[PDB]
């Protein structure tokens, strides 16, 4: 079910190519194996039932090789990490590796404590990742930037240094790297590309990230390049989101939360096509 | 506590009979003790708590014997499962056996894997069980295959091939087998009923089947008779769903499942008497 | 950021110093680190970013001391615990302890079975509290070393036996004892307090009280008077409580759960000083 919907010899990843991978998605519900932190589980794989997915959370090490083997993506998220936990995610990786099933990590946390930071960079050694995705600081963290110059990060950014990171991180992981922010930044080795969707109602859920990375997930089984993938994914989750937006911005967070999930179901290739705003940016 | 709302000596169960339990269940506000995986435990909690019993969610083996004992029911759910939570769902089975606590097992996944099916046999072989729910995959692959034929040309269940399952499986195991789907057949060993009740939206919500085995459980700790606890909570539960999927109409899974859980609490015996729809298959 | 809204010596904490407190944790959001289970979880969490504070979920032993101290709180919630969260609670406690974070314990089910009543006493023996979030049943039964510890009267219900509880408990215990109900009372070494907010439908979430008690932590964040951050906590969750069930009317506990996250964002500072009921007690 992993076809092509977009190739840069037609032009830059769009809109419209985007519609097509969220069709791809409903059509084949790609099952994708998220091994996640336990505060965001159940709404994981509620997001993922909703977009048209198939959610399995398989986490003990008695059956995630097994599992990581058959599914379309494997989805991996710190959050709530054990020693144990971790050594089942690389377990899980390390199928997912042999089987060609694209691998996506969610480093939440890397930089909080030595644990996170270290626990992500071991996933990194023993696990081939088709898309890391976290906010600057994390990237950052997880993929080795020297302490003094994270700093270059605080105060008020979110435009130019990022762009230079993402692509620089992919480079070195040989990877796909998305900085997520109010305006996402995407970016594999040669090309980066900006996202302008969401809504900030997505910071008051929990899971509300965890949920998006999965999404990717979802989107990677069914498009062969990880950028269009993801491209695709948090296009399609940000329309979902500002739909979600629109009918209860008012009510609140909890309102708002339920609504994401019933537009992660009706939301339509139409939409991404007239509010995915993706943008191609030059890199010479 | 426990009570008898039915006999066979007394007609066929039915819609009526349906009601009562469920107004019992809500009198006596029963404490289940239900061990499920992480992806659902909150939703199986709130649903619980929503149909008017009292929920238990301890799963650590320094305390599951302790819980089980002073509990109207426990459940067992193996989703996500591991070495660890099987033998703890024993050392809980055994404890419920030795002071007559019914326990009540969702063998999900019995069948797509050796681990879990193996798991789901282990159980059975430890703790006398009063009830099994599952689909019928996961009975057919649990009990083990000894009647093969049903039907030529695959196209859905057949019209009898299921019910022939649900008596062999209850003779064998010496329990209820309720294998769910959209036609639900409920059986012991000498009697089969069908069921008409649900929506095709809870397909969308995790944690739906999960939550259901644990309602099955509530009931059969005011209904001394299992098969009918496990046909009147089946038949409250599906009448609620279709409640819920009324007033949610187009708006989503997300609105359903938060319908789901408001309507296991007010559904009333009326709403079951009028919509429950219960069939006793004659046998000769 | 554990800064004072109010001196004690100007008069008793009242509402209109309730609803500053909810102002400063709306605009410190300080970072709320919480060892609870896998059931309440993600209730806990969305409330706690409804509510304007930012959740942090951490439970390894290889992290949970790294995370306590830069935490603005730390809340130990030993709901569904195991030996292995028990261990990294208290490592977290005394890691918070020697850092000046204050820790806030939930002891749910402590007396309602042996373990969990002693995991209860050995965090009490291995750290300092600033508060403990509790009912009647589950404060006597962790304070209560022996069957008479307890002096006084027993009878129905409870509220003045329950004052000479909380003021038993604060001074035995040095810190301050939230016994949680229709009717909260509190109490430090010197003051008592009785609080008149919240709803019934509170007993129908799960993790109602949970979220309730890592609220507590959040004021204890801000406010360095933690009898009068949790008397702000409890009158501020209470009235967001009272709003919600109002919005909700008589859809059900699914709508009320949602209604109760959208309450935490939406209440004012103005609908804490006209709710909000705080009464001092007179101690003679």
């Amino acid at each position: 079910m992993r076809g092509s919907h977009h190739h840069h010899h037609h032009g830059s990843m769009d809109a419209q190519s985007a519609a097509k991978c969220l069709t791809a998605v409903r059509r084949h519900s790609p099952l994708v194996h998220s091994i996640t932190n336990n505060v965001v589980t159940n709404f994981t794989a509620n997001g993922l039932l909703a977009l048209g997915a198939s959610p399995v959370m398989a986490y003990a090490k008695e059956e995630v090789a097994d599992m990581a083997k058959i599914a379309g993506a494997l989805v991996l998220n710190i959050g709530t990490l054990s020693k144990e936990s971790v050594e089942a995610m690389i377990i899980a990786g390390k199928s997912a590796n042999e089987h060609g099933v694209p691998v996506i990590l969610d480093p939440v946390g890397a930089g909080a404590t030595p644990f996170r930071t270290e626990s992500a960079r071991d996933i990194i050694r023993e696990v081939r990742l088709a898309a890391i995705r976290g906010n600057a600081a994390e990237i950052a963290h997880t993929v080795g930037v020297t302490d003094w110059l994270i700093k270059g990060v605080d105060a008020g950014e979110g435009g130019g240094d990022i762009i230079r990171l993402a692509q620089q991180a992919a480079q070195k992981l040989n990877t796909v790297i998305a900085i997520t922010g109010e305006v996402d930044v995407i970016a594999d080795t040669s090309h980066v590309y900006t996202l302008h969707n969401g809504h900030k109602l997505l910071t008051k859920v929990t899971g509300a990230g965890s949920l998006l990375t999965s999404v990717v997930g979802a989107f990677c089984a069914v498009e062969e390049n990880p950028l269009f993938a993801a491209i695709a994914a948090i296009s399609s989750y940000g329309v979902a989101a500002q739909l979600a937006a629109q009918q209860t911005a008012d009510k609140g967070p909890g309102s708002f939360q339920i609504e994401l999930l019933n537009k992660l179901s009706t939301v339509t290739e139409q939409d991404v096509q007239e509010w995915a705003t993706i943008e191609r940016v030059t890199v010479s």
